[PDB]
């Protein structure tokens, strides 16, 4: 076991292995506090997470041990991958806090403030990211910019912090709760479209407004697609609204690659079935410069069977600390 250290940071106090120096708080969550710090072991310039209440309740123990799983799981360029996770606790017993540790990136695909080069290029990223994501049953469901990072080179990573309807899939605003993995590329779409504009594509005042605003262009639902809906509330919802026609996206988009159109066209489709994936996204002409079927690789069988288990809070507990236990870092 190495040997930690402590000291406050503001009203969050840490208590974490030398090797890791000079830490910087760099934003909070509803989740945990953030930390830039160097980890001497690497020379690298890394991010340290603190849970804020690990284990306050069943949710929280829950959602922590989901935290561990998933960042445990991945290993992929284009996604958030753990390089370290420890705890102070030399026993269960005194297992209260749980650290997590990642590459430092920096700056939110936010902030980054674009030509057809670079949008092509990031837009390729968080595709091939979420290709290897889908490909282990995950699904974000909550892409949005500030859950992007990306470096001064760059290159980005997926993850997951803690507005976001802004880039929500209309069926997940009706409050659907049968949704495939595609409400991610609607993000995808969402954020790309930002990114060419400037402008936030739907900048929605609440889960109406924002469900209006998205029809205003891609039109209101056909027969085919009303069909397909089972809330008589949501289907009459949708129905007792001006009939709205879909926009030409040519026009939309003034003057954005033609090849960037055609994508934006496929991935803001209204019918979640119909809907371009991740994976044939990645061989849409636009990406013709960095496309790599070779190089766009799938995750490994990902167990998320715990997600339908019901536990008690020493259970998840136990079952984290096992999992940190467990842990062996990258080459
Ligand atoms: C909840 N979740 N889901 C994913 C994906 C789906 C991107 C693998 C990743 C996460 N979790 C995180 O991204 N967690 C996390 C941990 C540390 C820092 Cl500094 C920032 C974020």
């Amino acid at each position: 076991r190495p040997t930690f250290y402590r000291q406050e940071l503001n009203k969050t106090i840490w208590e974490v292995p030398e090797r890791y120096q000079n830490l910087s708080p760099v934003g909070s969550g509803a989740y945990g506090s953030v930390c830039a710090a160097f980890d001497t072991k690497t020379g690298l310039r890394v991010a340290v997470k603190k849970l804020s209440r690990p284990f306050q309740s069943i949710i929280h123990a829950k959602r922590t041990y989901r935290e561990l799983r998933l960042l445990k799981h991945m290993k992929h360029e284009n996604v958030i991958g753990l390089l370290d996770v420890f705890t102070p606790a030399r026993s269960l017993e005194e297992f209260n806090d749980v650290y997590l540790v990642t590459h430092l990136m920096g700056a939110d695909l936010n902030n980054i403030v674009l030509t057809d080069d670079h949008v092509q290029f990031l837009i390729y990223q968080i595709l091939r990211g979420l290709k290897y994501i889908h490909s282990a049953d995950i699904i974000h469901r909550d892409l949005k910019p500030s859950n992007l990072a990306v470096n001064e080179d760059c290159e980005l990573k997926i993850l997951d912090f803690g507005a976001t309807r802004w880039y929500r899939a209309p069926e997940i605003m009706l409050n659907w709760m049968h949704y495939n993995q595609t409400v991610d590329i609607w993000s995808v779409g969402c954020i790309m479209a930002e990114l060419l504009t400037g402008r936030t594509l739907f900048p929605g005042t609440d889960h109406i407004d924002q469900l209006k605003l998205i029809l205003r262009l891609v039109g209101t639902p056909g027969a085919e697609l009303l069909k397909k809906i089972s809330s008589e509330s949501a289907r009459n919802y949708i129905q007792s609204l001006t009939q709205m026609p879909k926009m030409n996206f040519a026009n939309v988009f003034i003057g954005a690659n033609p090849l960037a159109v055609d994508l934006l066209e496929k991935m803001l489709v209204l019918d979640s079935d119909k809907r371009i994936t991740a994976a044939q996204a990645l061989a849409h002409a636009y990406f013709a410069q960095y496309h790599d079927p070779d190089d766009e690789p799938v995750a490994d069988p990902y167990d998320q069977s715990f997600e339908s288990r019901d536990l008690l809070i020493d259970e998840w507990k136990s079952l984290t600390y096992d999992e940190v236990i467990s842990f062996v870092p990258p080459p």
